[PDB]
């Protein structure tokens, strides 16, 4: 009998291979989705998304070859999620970016079919299991907030990141990035769908409660030009723009999206 044990987004390691050493990728519960407004049924059950983001203490950013991320204090409840769908406390660890080679795609998650120019994830863990760790192996470990990206007007509360891209250009770089607010990231209604579903990445893991939110945040065509000078590769390896760092939907399956808002 058959017997199983990198990745990226290139046409010979992207998604489309990403299911020969992550067979989750076959299951039912895979991310992103489109989300199909006719089929998603309002529910008025689903509670306002509470984003408790009071005390949040970002420590670092990095190039990770993948995507850059803002990575949080995440001992203690300084930046949490409860409400919405979540049964509990999420605890705010990291977030990052997917984007486009161009303004027409980049976002992960779509809407009645349409691509946004980026999408933000913002990755939270279950209090009650201790650290990321534990959550991790759970099937209520993660709640990641979504929050699609379009151009045109600059968005202010995410100058600080850009203003420090050129300092994390290649894979493998970090930087302290202390005292940014990620509330300067969110849109101004909270108004969400979710759904069950999964990492957008490998290991692809299915315990990821989606939140997405309906309104997308602006940004200056020349802020996420900057996104677009990231490199994939590391230095003093040959150029490949981070660009395209974005899975395509996957099928929706048995499950159903839900709404908050009518
Ligand atoms: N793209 S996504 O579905 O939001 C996604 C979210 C999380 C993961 N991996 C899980 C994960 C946990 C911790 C950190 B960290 O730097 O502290 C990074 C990644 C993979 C994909
Ligand atoms: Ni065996
Ligand atoms: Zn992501």
């Amino acid at each position: 009998h058959h017997h199983h044990h990198h990745w990226g987004y290139g046409k010979h390691n992207g998604p489309e291979h990403w299911h020969k050493d992550f067979p989750i990728a076959k299951g039912e519960r895979q991310s992103p989705v489109d989300i199909d407004t006719h089929t998603a049924k309002y529910d008025p059950s689903l509670k306002p998304l509470s984003v408790s983001y009071d005390q949040a203490t970002s420590l670092r950013i990095l190039n990770n070859g993948h995507s850059f991320q803002v990575t949080f204090d995440d001992s203690q409840d300084k930046a949490v999620l409860k409400g919405g769908p979540l049964d509990g406390t999420y605890r705010l660890l990291q977030f990052h970016f997917h984007w486009g080679s161009l303004d027409g795609q980049g976002s992960e998650h779509t809407v009645d079919k349409k691509k946004y120019a980026a999408e933000l994830h913002l990755v939270h863990w279950n209090t009650k299991y201790g650290d990321v760790d534990k959550a991790l192996q759970q099937p209520d470990g993660l709640a990641v907030l979504g929050i699609f990206l379009k151009v045109g007007s600059a968005k202010p509360g995410l100058q600080k990141v850009v203003d420090v891209l050129d300092s994390i250009k290649t894979e493998g770089k970090s930087a302290d990035f202390t005292n940014f607010d990620p509330r300067g990231l969110l849109p101004e209604s909270l108004d969400y769908w979710t759904y069950p579903g999964s990492l957008t990445t490998p290991p692809l893991a299915e315990g990821v409660t989606w939140i997405v939110l309906k309104e997308p945040i602006s940004v200056s065509s020349e802020q996420v030009l900057k996104f677009r000078k990231l490199n994939f590769n590391g230095e003093g390896e040959p150029e490949e723009l981070m660009v395209d760092n974005w899975r395509p939907a996957q099928p929706l399956k048995n499950r159903q999206i839900k709404a908050s808002f009518k």
